[PDB]
């Protein structure tokens, strides 16, 4: 293999076409949350917008074109932002911009070249997504559930280095990016008892969950294997691992372990997986209704997975699952967990003995198995990560219109069933339940028919979700579940997480492709929250306390929060109320 | 390749081996520089040793015998180490050692468990380097130049953590560690003048060297596929960077670079190289008498390589070729530095705009040619880095007595020999020119004739020699060389490096095979400084001022110096005065 095909997608054009983009989102999501303050300057290149300003290093100068939407949401049409420096014409360069504003974005001078290094990286990923062969808008919003998985683009949509990957160097990449749709097979390993545990559902065993994961062929050939190199199968159990964090973390970091036989590499499995938009969680491609799989793996990105949440989390999910299930409205909806029904944690007793604290360094060597949606759906129907609503394919076509149009409905009809689908029972969950989740593109899996959505799962359960009620009863196993939370916090979830988080950047895509206009939309999800508010009349009290249609709401900024590792937003329902 | 197989070294019969090692050194070091305070408990298990004991992490406690040697200097015979939690026997184990010395260690609880990969990262590679198929001390002391450097096992002898290779995988660690002795072609690189920079000496000149390193063909051919891809080779310079460099940092973190054609990857060169013990410098085994390539590398371990030293580089290695040369003394003795004759810096602006200070960020794509010594002996001499004096194979026998023995003299006469080829012209460099060096181990090659060391090569110039004098008239490129210095610190080089950084750990070899005394080694060496002084009576004014016969001398402890990343000393010689 020639060593400069690995950044092949690597080339001028498209580089520069990805640092627009950048600079774009950089300005758009810097101003949202008070960094940058841009200086309207007149009217717009484009009609309709007013022309902005950004002074910035001493000579650099940024000038576009900018609609200030809802939520102080800068809408900049990417084609419009004209740098200059000195008077200069001078090309976009997102790192460059970076390094431009870096006494604003408050960084220590040591981690600032981190920073630049995800951006960089971010880029190197947004170069390769769009350079390579992949289906356009139209196509991918008729594709399947994994063809539409891995050609997302965009990531996170608020985060500006959302897409790092650090860690990977550039033949890592193409072989575990999810972009790279690769196949991929995990690492098996012999975790010895003594430093690793098993928790499940109730209703399930590890003998049982391996019977299904592997078979018995695969696991009498993996006891056989130990015993034959003279230790004892009764000590250990099976584990899966991302290969990376094998070569690069475990075999390494966790070498007295290996030396002294408490771990030991089995092999590769035979099953191939695929990356999905998490990176350390695997979809089974070869054989159909198995389990996913969620790996730790020792990357930064904006941010692996810990064994003291793996002893309580298929407690967690079991809770929340019963829960859901018992509740006639829920049930009515089809709103829907996928159970983490299983996970193990292998304990690494020198870090843990080293250091009293919550460290990424008691997280490095653990694995969950979740259920699998598709086992969970009717012929007709098809699944699509939330995120493909926002996704914009490399010709600057969105998929959100081409899939309104396959469902034959006018786009109120559509964003009505699909808000009922997705913000109803989340709202629901919380009134009736204090229950909250992360309720993100990536964590909400919508149920399609025929372009339509019907119902929403949810995953990343254990790690994400909490009940707002310290006075809930729950098994021993789950009791982190609960939470006690100051009152302007309580509906963060809908606030932050949804409204700021999601549908922000959803009703530019609204905008731009005409679908509808803002005010439209907002009124659409107020009509939807108060037909659910006079379904339930008997929750008043907790309408009035927690008041969804107040005039501002709390701001989280998200960027400004990863720089770190606002006064409140006017409310875009309150003149619904 | 089974994923199994690159940690097969990891076994627990050896892993236990070096970590008794580890835990000895650990002890022995710790204690030199103060951090531990041994209590004296009694006679030891050995006669001639006292027993001392270590009482930790509230339970663990080691007793161990000792002899306390000069410069505060713990002779610990590994087997005598014995610890115990709360009275009960517990395996040597030095990663958790260093756990149980961490309040001692003053740690950040965050740079901690970095050092606590450090620490396993040697223990991994001295797993490996035990296990591996290797010559003892018999054949290890007669062998060739190469052969004994690649078998090397100790590495920097006064830090614990000496090793670490973090950043190398596990497949990194078998094609890139010095101990691996795997073969490595260099990565060439079309670099844009742009960015990149060349600097070499004064006889000499890109093309020259090219021609050389290269040749017609390979230089032609490499045109020529820069030529054929649209680009114009007059733009730029032919650069080698190491493999690893290009797969984990230049594709990558350079990418801006790379999608604007700054940087070009030609591919692999021709000719094979085996890694020197300092990992980034590679000698060329497949072609007689080239220079080294000493290329840019972002590992961690201790502490890449420069381009704004890559400027004066080899203007400061002329300066002080010349002034060698030019000294009758030095000519007699034969002394000689092994200049770095051509350099070469890629420049990143943006790291460069975004920090300006000192940062490892600027110094991550350069590289430098080395003059190679094989070209610079006779038939019938062989070549040993300085280090092999230190060695001890496996079995546990040291290559020194070996040495002495093949070389038919005794060991008085023998260790004159190597004084004399070693110390005595650092001394005047010191005292003639101010002239000063990094003289350790790893930066010194002896020429051996049948056993007998005549003189010594000098490797490390630029990046470590200093002119102790700020009146020195200097060439303009190599300015830097001049330095400022209190009093007290001109002499460092020879108590610091040489005395306690070198000389102690000899020593111990030397009493452990028998082959001198320890008093008799220290007069040897006042000896061999007093016969210098009488035979260059003229600088009596220096030798008072600097008095290398003075009570007490400063003690940098090293380890304390990388865990932040004392009281003087008795001088061992100051009886001799
Ligand atoms: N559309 C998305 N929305 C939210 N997070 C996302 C999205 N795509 C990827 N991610 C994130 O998934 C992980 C967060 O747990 C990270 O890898 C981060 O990239
Ligand atoms: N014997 C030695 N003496 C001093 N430094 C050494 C020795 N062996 C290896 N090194 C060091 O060489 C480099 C220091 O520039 C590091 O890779 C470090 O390991």
């Amino acid at each position: 293999p020639h060593p400069a095909e690995i950044v092949a997608h690597l080339q001028p054009e498209i580089w520069n076409k990805v640092n627009r983009l950048l600079v774009r989102k950089a300005i758009s999501e810097y101003a949202h949350e008070w960094l940058l303050e841009p200086q309207r300057l007149g009217p717009g290149e484009t009609p309709g917008f007013e022309r902005f300003r950004l002074t910035l290093a001493d000579g650099a100068q940024y000038d576009f074109d900018a609609q200030v939407m809802a939520m102080r949401h800068w809408r900049i049409p990417p084609e419009s932002i004209v740098k200059t420096v000195a008077g200069v014409p001078a090309p976009l360069d997102a790192l460059q911009f970076v390094i431009e504003i870096r006494d604003k974005l408050g960084l220590p001078v040591d981690r600032l070249p981190i920073y630049m290094d995800e951006i960089t990286s971010t880029l190197h990923g947004s170069a390769y997504k769009h350079g390579r062969t992949t289906l356009g808008a139209a196509a991918l919003a008729r594709a399947d559930y994994q063809t539409i998985e891995t050609s997302m683009i965009e990531g996170h949509p608020s985060f500006v280095a959302n897409n790092g990957r650090l860690g990977f160097d550039a033949e890592d990449y193409h072989g575990y990016a999810p972009e790279a749709a690769t196949p991929v097979r995990l690492m098996w390993l012999a975790v010895h008892k003594d430093n690793a545990h098993f928790s499940c559902l109730s209703d399930m065993d590890y003998d049982s969950l391996m019977s299904e994961e592997l078979g018995e062929s695969a696991v009498t050939d993996f006891a056989a294997r130990l015993r034959e190199q003279g230790l004892h199968p009764a000590d250990y159990y099976f584990m899966p691992a991302h290969p990376w964090q094998w070569f690069n973390k475990l075999s390494l970091a966790f070498a007295p372990y290996v030396a002294q036989r408490k771990i030991v590499c089995l092999g590769y499995g035979e099953e191939q997986y695929l990356a999905q938009q998490s990176i350390r969680t695997f979809f089974n491609i070869s054989r159909p209704g198995k389990r996913y799989v969620k790996t730790s793996l020792s990357i930064l990105n904006m941010g692996g997975l810990s064994p003291y949440y793996m002893a309580g989390t298929p407690a967690i999910n079991e809770y929340i699952h019963d829960l859901i299930s018992a509740d006639p409205w829920l049930r009515a909806n089809g709103f829907r967990i996928l159970r983490e029904v299983a996970s193990m944690g292998f304990r690494n007793y020198y870090y843990e003995a080293a250091i009293d604290t919550d460290t990424p360094y008691k997280k490095m060597f653990s694995a969950l198995w979740r259920e699998n949606p598709l086992t969970l759906i009717a012929p007709g129907q098809n699944l699509m990560t939330m995120a493909a609503l926002l996704h914009v394919d490399p010709q600057g076509r969105a998929l959100l219109p081409e899939l309104i149009q396959a469902s034959g409905l006018d786009a109120g009809t559509w964003l009505e069933r699909y808000v009922d689908a997705y913000l109803t029972p989340l709202i629901h969950c919380f009134y009736a339940h204090d229950l909250v989740f992360m309720p993100h593109g990536e964590n909400v899996i919508l149920v399609i028919q025929d372009g339509v959505p019907v119902r929403a799962f949810m995953k990343d359960i254990a790690e994400e979700s909490s009940i707002l009620n310290p006075q809930v009863r729950l098994p021993q196993a789950a009791q982190r579940l609960a939470a006690d939370v100051p009152e302007a916090y309580k509906l963060l979830t809908i606030f932050v997480d949804v409204f700021e988080g999601y549908f922000r950047h959803l009703t530019q895509i609204l905008v731009e492709t005409e679908l509808m206009p803002e005010h439209d939309f907002w009124r659409l999800v107020a009509g939807r929250i108060a037909a659910y508010q006079q379904a339930h009349p008997q929750r008043l009290d907790k309408y009035r306390r927690y008041d969804l249609f107040a005039p501002d709401m709390i701001h989280s900024c998200l960027n400004r929060l990863q720089l770190a590792n606002a006064p409140n937003l006017p409310n875009p329902i309150a003149c619904f109320r």
